[PDB]
């Protein structure tokens, strides 16, 4: 006779959360005894997804970063179901799913998002009489003060340029007034429009020069990787490191002997700090799924407060889902995520770029060399192609 059991795939890209995602899936299956959900985790998942979609083999539910060119192009080509009118989308913070809309239609549920800022050692700031900086000038002074008191302000991963993507995007964002303004200056300006003499460029150079203050970085930072800086920070060897919300689990796993805080990178004046990030646990549904009711039931389940709470309690990334109890003001990510999901939480600028690695490289190369005109030249070289 007939069987009704159906399997859907959930194509995961959050490998760090596989255990909890699998538990969730088992809870979903106990509530829905006729649905089986396969949590797919493969190496090189981004590239595998591209291969599968191109082949016409799209997973039923897909973890896809909604800032990506792939979400944009695939959503346009009809690869994903229009979620705009789903009741469960109402559980996402007002306005936030809409930041990745395509042709005014939402194709992805952003459960969580990353953010970026400065990790710092609360204990040593307290011992040294130091405060979170609220302007560019205070952040310079903070770094100098730390050096003067015989400690090392930053762990910088000179060998992993990507770690400074957020830092330089926020330097531009704060210099220009926001994310769209920063992309106006960099991306949607005229070819070769970026000039050393520009006030914007001067301000960007100021913010970047905070990372160039004499004595500001650990010895051999040039060669240091992400893991090295996570370790230096956890050991108390450096007082701060610029990075994203994704670093916390690794920091905690190093068992620091101090309380971790975070702060937003300030603007020129008080009350002008910003952060940057995008959807992380973020799902779309195939438009060609053989089992749309079950695929939607899985996505709906994860939007429930008691289900997302299971994920959040472990992962800690800010969540856009209603009803979740987020961590308090003393939690390590509090400063970084104070303004999550607001106008002060910009979507990564590369939403509207055709690549990003070369921006990482020009950023870190400036930290290395201090060659200001070279940096301007590198910025025009990277953005000019985008402007044809
Ligand atoms: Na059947």
């Amino acid at each position: 006779g007939p069987s009704s059991t159906v399997t859907i795939e959930y194509f995961n890209q959050k490998k760090e959360m596989t255990k909890t995602l699998e538990e969730i899936t088992r809870d979903f299956e106990k509530e829905n005894p006729k649905i089986k959900v396969k949590v797919v985790n493969v190496p090189n998942a981004g590239e595998v997804l591209k291969t599968r979609v191109l082949a016409g083999d799209v997973p039923d539910v897909v973890n896809i970063y909604p800032q990506s060119i792939e979400l944009q192009e695939w959503a346009k080509a009809g690869v994903f179901e229009d979620l705009s009118n789903k009741d469960y989308l109402k559980r996402v913070k007002n306005g936030y799913a809409e930041k990745y809309a395509v042709n005014e239609k939402v194709y992805n549920v952003p459960f969580t998002a990353n953010a970026y800022g400065i990790y710092y050692n609360k204990d040593k700031f307290e011992e040294l009489g130091l405060k979170v900086p609220e302007t560019w000038d205070e952040f310079e002074q903070l770094v100098k003060d730390i050096v003067a008191k015989g400690q090392t302000p930053f762990g910088i991963a000179g060998a992993d340029a990507w770690t400074l993507n957020g830092y330089n995007q926020l330097a531009f964002a704060t210099a220009t007034g926001g994310g769209k303004e920063a992309n106006q200056y960099l991306r949607y300006s005229q070819p070769n429009a970026i000039k050393l003499s520009d006030p914007i460029m001067k301000d960007d150079i100021k913010v970047m020069d905070i990372l160039r203050i004499n004595g500001s970085k650990q010895k051999n930072w040039e060669g240091a990787g992400y893991t090295d800086v996570i370790g230096a920070f956890a050991r108390g060897d450096v007082l701060m490191t610029p990075n994203g919300s994704w670093a916390i689990t690794a920091i905690n796993e190093q068992k620091p002997n101090f309380k971790i805080g975070t702060f937003m990178i300030p603007g020129k004046e008080k009350g002008q700090s910003l952060t940057v990030g995008a959807g992380d646990l973020a799902w779309s549904i195939s438009a060609t799924t053989k089992h749309p009711k079950e695929a939607n039931a899985f996505v709906e389940y994860m939007t429930r407060p008691e289900v997302m709470q299971k994920y959040y309690d472990v992962d800690g990334s800010p969540t856009a889902i209603e009803g979740v109890k987020q961590a308090g003001e003393d939690s390590p990510l509090a400063g970084m995520t104070e303004y999550a999901f607001t106008d002060r939480h910009l979507v990564w600028l590369q939403q509207y770029w055709t690549s990003e690695a070369d921006f990482h490289t020009l950023t870190m190369n400036y930290v290395l060399t201090g060659d200001k005109q070279g940096m301007v030249n590198d910025l025009n070289a990277f953005f000019n192609p985008m402007k044809m």
